[PDB]
């Protein structure tokens, strides 16, 4: 299961989505426009391990948006 | 950018969707259920490194679609 | 799979520690003595989701107690 | 970043190289001589993406030339 939220959701706020429908992951909606993914991964990975607090970062800034690339 | 894609893509489908329209990942949907999330990198780490056929795989097995678990 | 930490270390450092050594658990011991474990579930329900500030939460705050204490 | 291949190793083999490295390049060489380059693109849109079984294909076969040969 993945839930759709808003790219200026708060990661405090994502993650408690997550958790409260036993969700894996989310997909980032801006209106219609589909920018990106992002997964629990992510959340530890990108905000936790990484010395943020997740109240403080939008879950725009974590999400997979770009392909891979050099 | 994400683009919306069924369970039974296969991975070199899936990776062709994503390569042609610029798309760091995929949204997972089964009719109006969104099951999970897919990125390039998933294709690479679950398929290619480990040694599977992509067009043997379909992509909800490699797909992000559950909670982080012990 | 575990690795060991202090009671006080925080839970930011603690993140970073269990995904850097691909572990679930991190196994809460003061000196010789375990005294409870942390998992990622706990780390994003206790902490993230909760909306507190990892850098400002020390493991021994959300650990389950050893369950197999004698 | 880069990690060093031969010419006949295979593109399975050759992605998880890559990620275990946390590496975007691996750079073919042939003993002493550099000969080309493979990425991770690469390995997306040339392999993958073109129904390749990456088992089947040697990174010689995908590699850009070495375009600062002397």
């Amino acid at each position: 299961k993945a839930i759709v939220v808003q790219p200026k959701d708060t990661v405090d706020r994502v993650a408690k989505i997550l958790s409260r429908n036993k969700a894996g992951s989310a997909v980032v909606m801006e209106g219609d426009e589909i920018l990106g993914v992002v997964t629990e991964r992510d959340i530890l990975d990108k905000v936790v391990a990484k010395g943020k607090n997740p109240k403080e970062v939008k879950v725009e800034e974590i999400m997979t948006k770009n392909p891979v690339k050099i």
